[PDB]
């Protein structure tokens, strides 16, 4: 018994953006077009301010975006700080297919984006300025990651063929100091992908992930036999514990996990309760609602 | 019984920059202070072609540095691409204390970097420039890692509270794209530091350690019962299965581990022979030579 093609991705937002993968996976197309094709879907939705176009710039007025993507053979595109390019989740792409490197960040990312074909467009809305100007007035940087914010995308899928591949993309923490970088662009943080094991992708309070290497963990523990929700659970409680280690309230955080393993089996937990991720697969797509450690 | 205080550094140069964090190590410092202090000495030096100051700039002519650094309780800093500032490890040190965040990249970087007193200074010498407009010439990519090329410097210690830490800083791979980021400044690649178990650094190709999350895969394989010298050899065996799968030629491609564990064990390895490493604990500072798997 093997679950596939199969498609998740993080937030209710993922529910349409599955829908768009799917297009791609039930004609047996491979995966790595599918989670590209299902994330841009996002990027370019202007209402969806967490991810590509519309996305909350960061504390100085500028959208910066970051992504990275990841096929079926740690083949790897990463872009992170990018201006300019409503589809990083592409540059990714074609700095993985492209070039001798696997990460670009800033003026270099934009430089290779043009170089691609990729077209310089005005990424911040008249609704982001409008809002950011708003939040200048007392500069209170405060990150909250809840169903209705801060939700970046991940999305992770296992093909017709039995093959994986991931991508991840957002904007960011909104109002994030000019130059900061999440998880969201980072192999192993935001997303990783092993053909031979599974993958994991990553969403909530990137600096978390980072800090924990999140997603390859999630792909190790799967690797070491963890159900694909038991490798989630078992990564957000490690989350838990360093943030007690340091100190710190696990209110002020959230981190969610979704993963796929070789067999089309899947799972998802999250530090904080009001986290979905959609799930679509032969039988249909559907909104589903992981366990939390915060109790 | 364990044996600390202790610091491992990568490459020739790790000698020297060992006598550094020792001075703070045998005075019962703290192994944060070891590691910053041991690594800027190496950014320092003008001679030191891939690390910080006199570093080989990417194709551009512009000189960036990537660097992070974790201490002994899941704090981390981490900046990359940043031009202009001659001790990256450093900058790092405040992203991770002075800010809410774990990395900034780019222009962003250099902005919290002078906010926090750096000084802007010219990082590329007569002769990078020199070896740069000769390198223009030709244009030809092609990154090599030997003693004495692309010898980024990563180190990690253990401290007489027996709490560990690590530092890693590189100018990156000489003539790279602009904005092409290595496995220095990825907490999980370049570094990975956890006081339960231990701290690995990496060294090689950027690129193949970002691919495989190389440190945190080696500190994970401590935690699961591995010693150092297994974990670093256990990781790179995992690694040169993935170069094959992936149909490239192991020759071309260098990846090696430094790492110690808790009890001040150490233990090295790299696909291929050619690296050494800088041991200094109480028996002195000396250079060894690790195991490789490319026979």
């Amino acid at each position: 018994t093997t679950n596939k093609p199969i498609v998740l991705s993080t937030w209710n937002f993922g529910l349409h953006a599955n829908v768009e993968a799917w297009k791609v996976l039930s004609k047996g197309g491979k995966a790595l077009d599918a989670v590209e094709k299902g994330v841009r879907l996002v990027e370019d939705d202007p209402t969806e301010r967490s991810v590509g176009y519309g996305g909350r710039p960061d504390r100085d007025g500028r959208v910066t975006l970051d992504a990275c993507i990841m096929d079926e053979n740690y083949n790897i595109g990463s872009v992170a700080c990018m201006e300019h390019i409503k589809n990083p989740i592409s540059v990714a792409r074609a700095v993985m297919e492209k070039t001798p490197h696997v990460m670009l960040v800033g003026d270099g990312a934009l430089e290779f984006a043009l170089s691609q074909g990729f077209k310089k467009e005005n990424l911040l809305t008249a609704e982001s300025e409008k809002e950011w100007k708003e939040w200048l007035k007392t500069s209170q940087y405060k990150p909250i990651v809840n169903i209705e914010n801060h939700n970046t995308i991940g999305m992770i899928a296992l093909d017709a063929q039995g093959n994986l591949s991931g991508a991840c993309t957002t904007s960011g923490m909104a109002y994030k100091m000019h130059g900061r970088v999440g998880d969201s662009p980072i192999i192993g943080a935001g997303l990783f992908v092993d053909n031979e094991i599974g993958a994991a992708t990553a969403t909530g309070h990137g600096e978390e992930v980072i800090r924990t290497v999140g997603t390859h963990l999630v792909v190790e523990l799967m690797n070491q036999g963890r159900t694909p929700q038991q490798a989630c659970k078992e990564a957000v409680e490690r989350i838990v514990k360093i943030v007690n280690r340091r100190g710190k309230n696990l209110k002020d955080i959230q981190v969610g996990f979704i993963a796929l393993n070789k067999k089309g089996e899947y799972g998802a937990y999250c530090i904080q309760d009001g986290f979905n991720f959609a799930v679509h697969d032969q039988k249909g797509n559907r909104l589903e609602t992981p366990g939390f450690a915060l109790k």
